[PDB]
């Protein structure tokens, strides 16, 4: 009589929100199986159970179905989730079919469904492609008995700590190889436990708010980096791809042209537009390019030294006498054509890799991409033509070569915030089991410029100005907030609609990129940033 070593397959750990809220878990589903190899007399078998089970003629023809497409030696499933009674009526009559199992399954269970697909994720059915990744990762030991995986969001990037430490137990078998007892078992450990920044409530609010739009809304602690929230839509149910989805659910997925398979807060890459200005500005004042006291007179337009070409305000005649103030305040072009021009494409692309743009952010997720910083080298290498004097006005408006992502847009904001202090946008507060708390750590990121240049006041001072002043772009959304709005939007290319935004002016605790795509399908993005700065401040 054989012993035989078995793998069990661990728990997989919980991901719980800020206050304690379980976001993703675990149901046992029950079914029955038999290896028909090693049942004596099949059809006795499955007609004898539609009495124990309620097995259906229905459920035998998926089992031929199944049992052909199957290889030699395979455990068929016959009836799958049972209901608590049928399991307990095989129980009691298990003795009757040697070789039929009732065995239990841990599958995922996503209670909040939509509102938390692109960041927290889905596991569903591991595929040639996962074990590749984990052969190649050096991995594949421990998923012996795993079949399933993390395959986006936290889910998929946290996957390692979340999935455990697979057991074994020794069992003897019989002839025929039925089990008949278990010599020893080495349990599992389960997964870690992982705890979010997230908070459950304000993403539900946000996901509410955004309805029909093509959407991204990134919030944030500016204190801790912390993610409060990370919104795309339209989003769909992770829940559908848990047991495996439909092929008629996944094309509609695919085929829709809204895209929600996307997660646009991470991989949404558009011109950020005005959005950079306050950055800008940081950078021409610490590269001495221009002083709180410069001033140009604009006319509506700018022209390229030694050329006819001209760039326009959005103004149509201009904004009259501009300074660095004034020029955010009222998202001046022209003031932004001529910093352009005095930076240079060398020192304005470094400043603004500096504040994270075309680099990637960092954030503990996989679904990212890196946008765009251009520079004399990627030009060259990109089209293998020279960075001519012209490609580099549009990029002090956040045009031209120049994209980005939200959540980029989210880091930069962040450094304006903490004065050039760089906070790694994070997901993670701490694992937990045993435990055993291990807190999220920021990596060593050095600062941006000076900490003690009043450049960062300046510049959030006119952001102050966008909310508050009454010449402020954003004066309609903002100035009736009790507590103090800063912000600052932008139009990209209907058009794109950017808005950032951070509350209270004073001493910030939230920080919002968010854009609408095409400005949105119902409010305006600057409706919708108050009211998200609304929900949070109350
Ligand atoms: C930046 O993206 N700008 C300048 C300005 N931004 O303001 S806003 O559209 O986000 O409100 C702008 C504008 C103001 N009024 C009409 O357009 C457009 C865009 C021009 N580069």
């Amino acid at each position: 009589n054989r012993i035989k070593l078995v793998p069990i397959a661990p728990s997989r750990g919980i991901i719980y929100d800020r206050n304690g809220i379980p976001l993703a878990l675990n149901r046992t589903i029950y079914q029955i199986e038999m290896m028909p190899e090693k049942v004596d007399n099949v059809q006795q078998t499955l007609d004898a159970l539609r009495s124990v089970v309620d097995l259906t003629d229905d459920d035998i023809a998926a089992f031929r179905k199944e049992r052909a497409r199957s290889h030699r030696f395979t455990s068929i499933p016959v009836k799958t989730n049972l209901t608590e009674v049928q399991v307990a009526r095989f129980a009691v009559n298990q003795y009757r079919f040697p070789g039929v199992e009732v065995k239990g399954y841990k599958r995922r269970y996503y209670p909040y469904g939509s509102a938390l697909t692109h960041v927290i994720g889905y596991v569903s059915k591991i595929n040639d492609k996962d074990v590749e990744r984990l052969n190649n990762d050096g991995k594949l030991a421990n998923y012996a008995a795993t079949h399933d995986i993390g395959k986006l969001g936290i889910e998929r990037y946290y996957e390692d700590v979340l999935h455990g430490q697979t057991g074994y137990e020794e069992v003897e078998v019989n002839n025929r190889g039925r089990v008949i007892r278990q010599l020893k078992e080495v349990p599992p450990q389960a997964g870690h436990d992982i705890y979010l920044t997230l908070d459950l409530k304000l993403q539900q609010y946000i996901e509410t708010l955004l309805a029909g739009s093509r959407a991204a809304v990134v919030v944030t602690d500016p204190r801790t980096g912390g993610v409060l929230a990370l919104v795309s839509t339209p989003s769909y149910d992770p829940n559908l791809f848990v047991d495996g989805i439909s092929s008629k659910d996944y094309s509609a997925l695919l085929n829709d042209p809204n895209t929600p398979l996307v997660n646009r807060a991470t991989q949404g890459v558009y011109p950020p537009a005005s959005t950079v200005k306050p950055y800008v500005a940081v950078s021409a004042l610490s590269a001495g390019v221009i002083t709180r006291n410069t001033t140009l007179f604009d006319p509506g337009w700018w022209q390229l030294p030694g050329s006819e070409k001209r760039y326009r305000d959005w103004k149509k005649w201009g904004h009259g006498r501009l300074n660095v103030t004034r020029s955010l305040e009222e998202s001046a072009d022209t003031f932004f054509y001529q910093v352009a021009y005095d930076m240079g494409i060398d020192r304005l692309s470094e400043w603004m890799g500096k504040f994270g743009y075309g680099h990637y952010t960092g954030i503990d997720l996989a679904e990212e991409r890196s946008g765009n910083m251009p520079t004399r080298e990627w030009k060259q290498k990109r089209f293998k033509k020279p960075w001519y004097q012209g490609d580099t006005i549009p990029v002090g408006i956040g045009q031209g070569y120049w994209t980005a992502t939200p959540i980029q847009m989210s880091k930069a904001l962040m450094i304006l915030i903490n004065d050039g202090i760089v906070k790694v946008p994070h997901l993670l507060m701490s694992t937990a089991e045993d435990g055993k708390q291990v807190p999220w750590v920021q990596p060593h990121e050095p600062p941006v410029g000076d900490i003690h240049s009043g450049y960062w006041e300046l510049a959030k001072d006119g952001m102050y100005g966008v909310a508050n002043r009454p010449n402020g772009t954003a004066h309609k959304y903002f100035a009736s907030a009790p507590y103090k709005i800063a912000a600052k939007s932008g139009t990209a290319q209907r058009d794109h609609k950017l808005m950032t935004a951070f509350a209270p002016y004073n001493n910030p605790q939230v920080a919002v990129a968010m854009i609408l795509e095409n400005g949105g399908a119902g409010p305006a993005v600057g409706t919708l940033m108050r009211q998200i700065l609304d929900h949070i401040m109350l």
